[PDB]
């Protein structure tokens, strides 16, 4: 009952640790109905059990790969190992390596900031109009705290130099810096071995790899150029919309049709698909390659065209609401935002106004015609007059 | 293009104000329909233009206010004082005040450690099975954060004194600490001047002011034994029945029916009132006297156990899948919840699994015979036939 047993201050990493959820996500295992990509029949909706924050600490690595490539246009591929037996995943990259070289503020190397210290980032200047997935300064270190092992390795022939460190006992202590003169093709791998008890796990199981895999799927269906390798199996996906039909390629509607798709790619930072759901409204989205699996003020900004004119069609023709009309839409969605703003660290939600995205996507009439004439508005339209 | 420009490191302090949105929410303005209190009209569901993040600091301390009510049962009085001439805010609460006292570890006063200092808690230890709303040992520095002025006053009849003490500028410095003999009824008063320009607002104009008199309604509605008063005036709510009413008083149907409303107090933990909504699935809810207006898991669990005995009805009687059934149902749920996680320190989704509540909420087999004759399985069963 002392004051100093009731009333406690803790370190910045205390507290991720003690309180991973708004970080990381949830730490204890959930049941639920997720996409994944199985060994054995690939993309499929099945019930998963899994640790989100898990997942997410996986993410977090993933995403900054595909942001180098923001940085570095130049850059081609993303290579992702899996080794559950040893409890080891690796994330590498080509294009431009991290600057091998001291930091004149704060005084080390910039590898070791960058992944050693807590609100660390490239992202921290507004004025800098970028479309990365990166914003606040603290993924790279969760994974860190999250691991019992971490090592950074990162090539830079602009500096002539390679940096390679290790971390260890969830960020708790580091090994030697290695530096090695280098003159090759840039690069940057991180490699980690979760901290399954943390997440009271006995190894990365079938369930999580699936989910794991997907997550690979999704970056080469949202990025541009680049190729995507799963323990060197390179992922067959070329563009947004052929990701889009590994979702639907076999799958009739409830009458026995196969499902009609509608497509624009709108402009250089927006494209969108269309088609019909029989499970109420459905989004897949993705904001600079980050899954926004709660959705955001981009797919509102989408779907809100659609609704408000297939919503104009059946006045015309008789009272209807919106939810109705969404409710028979799943749609699909990829955008490039500068500067977005989410709810959490986990990046689920994407908040940011459209009057601030750095574009806009204004959907074809042409797409609006064929939305038109998909079928929402013929069952809607039988429905109000019965 | 330096290395310093790129790469920077930033305070906890720093990166708060840089960064908020994971903290307070946004700091644009939004445009949305939200249900208020408006002078001389009461309770309605309008338009409304306003800032989250300073909806949210205002949260912070009011929901502080209610969480003395379970650290010590006989506080009686919430007191919010809303003054937009002057740019003031002020919440009272009676009941046991903070210890005024130097913590021994931190070597300070209670006071001034636990509202001026980051990552200070109560809540830390999760031994204790607490139903406060807080959790994190951030909300009351960040309405110190967001404001030009911050007043603590809090007086311990335990340890015979009463503190006071003002921050300004952003938590940037405190003016002098007062301690003084104290031997009357404990209290606590947090008065603050919010900070406006990081809000891009220029007073607390009628939207923002309608949404805190509401929220002000809402903890009247979902304590217990606690009388709250706005601007020196007694709000005229009883229970949460009585809060639910003032929604659905006189409200009807698109065919000019009343609505039909089933309540029941399940347990101590938990209330529950169910009708129809005609806007898809609606939600108000409450945990530990936090508005969870994104929903989350107690939601669901009231929510799906009334979902599955619907669609088992229709099922004797015919194809219908759960979320027609759940989009015809406008619930109301108040609940306590021990230690429950959030998705982000705006706690809007409440993730915690049922599992963990600390309790159970199996509605009664009234309640749920009234839910079947409540016309939801009528509208779905008209359906079905066309
Ligand atoms: C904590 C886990 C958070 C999460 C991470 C992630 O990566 O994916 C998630 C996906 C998912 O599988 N995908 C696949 C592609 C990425 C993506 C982008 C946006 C939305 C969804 C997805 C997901 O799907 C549920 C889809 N059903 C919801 C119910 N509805 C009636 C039927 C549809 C739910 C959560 C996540
Ligand atoms: C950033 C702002 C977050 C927020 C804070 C808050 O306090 O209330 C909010 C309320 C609201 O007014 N209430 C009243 C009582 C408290 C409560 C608890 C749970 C849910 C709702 C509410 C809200 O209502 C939207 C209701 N429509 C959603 C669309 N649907 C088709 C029709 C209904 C949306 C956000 C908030
Ligand atoms: N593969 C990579 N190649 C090059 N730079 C990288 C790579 N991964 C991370 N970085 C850099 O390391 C910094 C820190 O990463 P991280 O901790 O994830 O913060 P962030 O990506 O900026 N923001 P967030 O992920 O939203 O917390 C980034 O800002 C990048 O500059
Ligand atoms: N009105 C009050 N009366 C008594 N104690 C209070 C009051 N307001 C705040 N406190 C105490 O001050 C501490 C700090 O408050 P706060 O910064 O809001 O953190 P929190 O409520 O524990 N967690 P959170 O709000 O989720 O970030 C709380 O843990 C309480 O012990
Ligand atoms: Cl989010
Ligand atoms: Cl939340
Ligand atoms: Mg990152
Ligand atoms: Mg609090």
């Amino acid at each position: 009952a002392s004051v100093e047993r009731i009333y406690q201050k803790k370190t910045q990493l205390e507290h991720i640790l003690l309180r991973p959820d708004t970080y990381i996500g949830s730490v204890e295992l959930v049941t639920q109905q997720m996409w994944v990509y199985d060994e054995d029949v690939g993309i499929n909706y099945r019930e998963v059990t899994f640790v989100p924050g898990l997942y997410k600490i996986f993410d977090e690595i993933l995403v900054n790969a595909a942001d180098n490539k923001q940085r570095d246009p130049k850059m081609s591929c993303i290579r992702v190992t899996i080794d559950p037996e040893n409890n080891l995943i690796s994330i590498w990259n080509n294009g431009k390596g991290i600057p091998v070289v001291e930091h004149k503020v704060e005084k080390m190397y910039v590898p070791a900031l960058i992944f050693g210290q807590l609100l660390t980032s490239s992202n921290y200047d507004d004025d800098e109009k970028k479309v990365t997935g990166g914003r606040n300064g603290y993924g790279a270190k969760l994974c860190n705290i999250f691991s019992t092992k971490f090592t950074v390795e990162t090539a830079s022939r602009e500096y002539k130099k390679m940096f390679k460190q290790t971390w260890m006992d969830n960020m708790g202590r580091a090994g030697e810096m290695e530096l090695k003169p280098f003159n090759g093709e840039d690069y940057t791998c991180i490699t980690f071995q979760p901290d399954l008890s943390k997440f009271k796990m006995q190894s990365l199981d079938k369930d999580i790899v699936a989910l794991m895999v997907r997550r690979a799927y999704d970056i080469a269906g949202s990025t541009k150029d680049v190729k995507v390798f799963l323990n060197g199996n390179k992922l067959p996906v070329k563009g947004f919309r052929s990701y889009v039909d590994m979702y639907l390629k076999d799958k009739l509607d409830e009458t026995g049709n196969s499902l009609k798709v509608i497509h624009e790619q709108v402009n250089h930072r927006w494209e969108v698909c269309l088609t019909m759901s029989e499970k109420g409204f459905q989004q897949i989205s993705f904001v600079n390659s980050i899954a926004t699996s709660k959705g955001g003020r981009h797919v509102d900004y989408v779907a809100d065209q659609i609704v408000t004119k297939l919503v104009d069609v059946v006045k015309k023709k008789n009272a209807v609401k919106a939810h109705q009309v969404k409710n028979h839409m799943w749609i699909f969605v990829n955008a490039l935002i500068e500067n977005p703003t989410f709810d959490s660290q986990t990046k689920e939600n994407m908040t940011l106004q459209p009057k601030s995205f750095g574009s806009t996507c204004q959907l074809s009439e042409k797409f609006i015609k064929a939305a038109i004439g998909c079928g929402i508005v013929e069952s809607i339209l039988n429905w109000v007059k019965f």
